[PDB]
């Protein structure tokens, strides 16, 4: 008789950002008319789309620090809305992040970097 698992209990299930479910292989359609990938060339686009969410998912933090050093400048008071926005965007809890926001955050944060580095 082992002795170690005596403190927890299986009561209800509730995942949190990739915990229980893990959609990997896409070879089982369910929606009507699904021929947007006959040759099977849509994995790198489905992977980068999610990989891009994770790409800026890192820059989403540095923004918080910027929001302070930015509001700190009366001349760059306008940029304050850029960091707070980018951060408020990339933090989308609906898991609905279109390449438009990702690409914009990357392009925006990039243009804001050139002005931050003197």
């Amino acid at each position: 008789m082992h002795h170690h698992h005596h403190h927890a209990s299986v009561t209800a299930r509730t995942p949190q950002n990739f915990s229980v479910p893990s959609p990997g292989p896409l070879n089982t359609p369910v929606n009507p008319s699904s021929v947007m990938s006959p040759a099977g060339s849509s994995q790198a686009e489905e992977q980068q789309y999610l990989d891009k969410l994770k790409q800026l998912s890192k820059y989403i933090e540095p923004l918080r620090r910027m929001i302070n050093k930015i509001d700190k400048n009366e001349d760059r008071k306008k940029d304050l809305s850029k960091m707070k926005s980018l951060l408020d965007i990339l933090t989308d809890p609906s898991k609905r992040c279109p390449l438009k926001t990702l690409q914009k955050c990357e392009i925006a944060l990039e243009k804001l970097k050139n002005d931050m580095a003197v």
